[PDB]
């Protein structure tokens, strides 16, 4: 058996499915976007989460075709329901390091954006700090061309000192993610609060948006709102959901 061939078979069989995790404004209200997460609907194993196969998919060299197919499914899923999405609605993808080493990503983004009315959605790509530090002329060109499409870049796994500030400034990054591990320790751990405040401080310096992950309690939500965090996701807002569930909830939020 070849794990690599199994991944290619699954891709051919359309077993990699987008799940949509909602993003809420820090001050509450209607959902302002979704982050798309790739699940594997395996006929025998059931629904497998991406932390269990994406790292292997990256090693196999298949992560870019998988992500491309995901972006195409999202266009098909949501392109016809623009009237359920308030203008400016965010659609987020986790982009692998290999995807950032080639310019095809620009065409992938251009294609997804063409599935919606012009300017109707905001495409957000999530990268790690490593992709900025281990950059080349290709990176410079990529981010430039993405920014000209109106695509936004969100960064995770970053430092908050002047060293990291230089990279974030050079590449004109748009958003910072607060990791769930920090959010989970709100009200429990003083150091975690100081870290959280440092992230907020960096964001103010460079005028960046902040998305906080793993928001599960009203305490956490309120703490984050108090510091001006723009967007929240987590169990409190909602778990990643299949399209059918997303459309149902957007339909409700329409009417209200």
């Amino acid at each position: 058996a070849s794990p690599s061939s199994e991944l290619r078979r699954a891709l051919e069989a359309n077993e990699f499915i987008p799940y949509y995790q909602p993003l809420s404004p820090g001050q509450g209200g209607r959902w302002i976007g979704v982050e798309v997460l790739m699940r594997w609907r395996h006929p025998r194993e059931g629904l497998i989460r991406p932390d269990l196969f994406i790292p292997f998919a990256e090693r196999s060299g298949l992560i870019v075709p998988m992500t491309r197919a995901l972006m195409r499914q999202v266009a098909e899923d949501l392109g016809g329901h623009a009237g359920k999405l308030e203008p400016g609605f965010h659609i987020g993808f986790n982009i692998s390091a290999t995807h950032c080493h080639e310019l095809a990503l620009v065409d992938d983004c251009r294609e997804l954006l063409a599935a919606f009315p012009p300017g109707h959605i905001t495409l957000v790509l999530e990268l790690t700090e490593r992709e900025l530090i281990e950059s080349s002329e290709v990176t410079d060109r990529l981010f430039d061309e993405l920014h000209a499409l109106g695509v936004k870049i969100a960064i995770d796994d970053f430092g908050t000192g002047h060293s990291s500030l230089a990279y974030l400034r050079k590449f004109q990054v748009d958003c910072l993610k607060i990791d769930q591990s920090f959010v989970a320790r709100i009200g429990i751990d003083t150091l975690s609060g100081h870290i959280l405040d440092s992230i907020v401080e960096l964001s103010a310096k460079l005028d960046l948006d902040i998305v906080a992950e793993g928001v599960e309690t009203p305490e956490q939500r309120d703490y984050l709102a108090a510091r001006g965090v723009d967007y929240l996701q987590g169990y409190l807002i909602g778990r990643p959901m299949p399209l059918e569930s997303l459309l149902s909830s957007l339909t409700v939020q329409e009417g209200q």
